[PDB]
């Protein structure tokens, strides 16, 4: 459980349990990155698959269990960490061991250019963009789309 | 100011070929116009932007979106695309990674799917059954640019 992975200049914490992360520090990173509130009891009610957090908690990728394919629940990068390559670092380390992935994004999310560039697939809905990597089977994709549709939002306000 | 053509014989072909080759900076494979079943083409009067829809399965297939760099600056490509969309509610098309129009395609599409090294885009399809048919047509369709 838990260790550090280098990506170029940067060092990244890989954790498979919330117990191995500084949760108050991680919540502050997420809420500061999105300028929104995480729903109450987020860590307690979210089944972690793997989290990747930069050593100094300036960027994070959180994968969770939502059906058969790993679900990217949060990609948080501090605005103040911009240009340092930190977001790309945590994303890259995650992708190296996560060949299949899906996630969702609001239409106005500042990360969307990055998501278009990185994703293999995309499905547009009225209020969400659904993205995936590594999925070819159309039922798997359909199930991922349904999971995004049915999953309550965990960023509010 | 936009030509709408349902047969190749109503277009200036070496001219259209020159537009296509300038836009893509690649060569249009020999015998393109005679082995490509036209559905309809929208071509700017001075052949600086074109949208070519062809017959490839049940859904209209956008085979070529060719716009000169300066025409793209002027928004002419977007204008021709808009004219096409007003009478073409359903369509699919494909692109490679370096395609200058990808940002536009990401914005215009209702989705995309990667097969081989193509991204296959669609508009106006929402059922995965329809989407699956379109992707299948792109797979065994050879490139027309070299
Ligand atoms: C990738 C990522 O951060 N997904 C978050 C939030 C996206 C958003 O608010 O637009 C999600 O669960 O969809
Ligand atoms: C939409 C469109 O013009 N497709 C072109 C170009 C594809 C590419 O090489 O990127 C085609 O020949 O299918």
């Amino acid at each position: 459980s838990s260790g550090l992975v280098p990506r170029g200049s940067h060092m990244v914490i890989r954790a498979t349990t919330w117990k191995d992360l500084d949760l108050p520090r991680l919540q502050h990173l997420i809420q500061s990155s999105f300028r929104r509130t995480l729903i109450p009891h987020y860590f307690e009610t979210t089944p972690l698959l793997r989290a990747y957090v930069s050593e100094n908690y300036r960027a994070a990728v959180i994968l969770t269990k939502l059906g058969n394919v790993p679900y990217l629940d949060k990609f948080a990068v501090l605005d103040d960490a911009q240009g340092e390559g930190l977001g790309r670092a945590v994303w890259s380390i995650m992708r190296e061991e996560t060949p299949q992935l899906f996630w969702r994004s609001r239409h106005n999310n500042q990360a969307n250019a990055f998501y278009y560039a990185e994703s293999d697939g995309y499905y547009k809905q009225d209020h969400w963009k659904i993205f995936w990597n590594g999925l070819h089977h159309f039922q798997q994709i359909q199930q991922c789309v349904a999971h995004c549709t049915q999953h309550p939002p965990t960023l509010i306000d």
